[PDB]
C-alpha cells in the first residue's frame, strides 16, 4: 500500500501544468485566482488541477478571510520538487 | 525546459512497478536478472522499465564484469524517492 500511495503521488506530478502550479506554490502560497493570474490558466483549470493535487495530498488549503489559500502539503513535497527541478537542471 | 525536463522525470515514476524497481535500488545497487528474481518481474519486463527509467535520469548503470548494474542516477532521486515514501506513510 505504501509504494502504491507514492505511485498515486507521483501520478499527480506527471503534468505540465500541475508542475507549474506546484512550482509557483513553492515560491508563495496563493489563492485560485493568483495562481490563474500568474500561470496563465483559466480559474476553472486552476481549480480542476487543484482538486487532483489536493485529492493526492501534494497541495493543501487553508481559510483567510473566506478565500481558500494553496501552499504546498508540507516540507516532504517542498523537498521532492526542488530536488526534482535541481535534478532537472546540472548536466548529465 | 526546466519544469518540463521535471514534468518527464514524475512521468516516468508514475507507474508502480517502476516505483518497486526503484526503491529496490534504494537499498542496493542491482543486476536485471537480481531485480527480476527480487520482485517477481520479467526480465524482459524489467529491462524495459530500466531504459525508460535511464533516458529520464532517474536511474544509471555501471558495468562490473561483462554486467550492467542498476542504481537511482544519484543523490537526489533518492532523495526524492525516500521523502516521498515518507510522506505516504505518515498520517494526513
Ligand atoms: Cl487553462
Ligand atoms: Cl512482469
Ligand atoms: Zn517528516
Ligand atoms: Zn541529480
Ligand atoms: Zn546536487
Ligand atoms: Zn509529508
Amino acid at each position: 500500500d505504501t509504494l502504491e500511495r507514492v505511485t498515486e503521488i507521483f501520478k499527480a506530478l506527471g503534468d505540465y501544468n500541475r508542475i507549474r502550479i506546484m512550482e509557483l506554490l513553492s515560491v508563495s502560497e496563493a489563492s485560485v485566482g493568483h495562481i490563474s493570474h500568474q500561470l496563465n490558466l483559466s480559474q476553472s483549470n486552476v481549480s480542476h488541477q487543484l482538486k487532483l493535487l489536493k485529492s493526492a495530498h501534494v497541495v493543501k488549503a487553508k481559510r483567510q478571510g473566506q478565500s481558500m489559500i494553496y501552499s504546498l502539503d508540507d516540507i516532504h513535497v517542498a523537498t521532492m520538487l526542488k530536488q526534482a527541478i535541481h535534478h532537472a537542471n546540472h548536466p548529465k
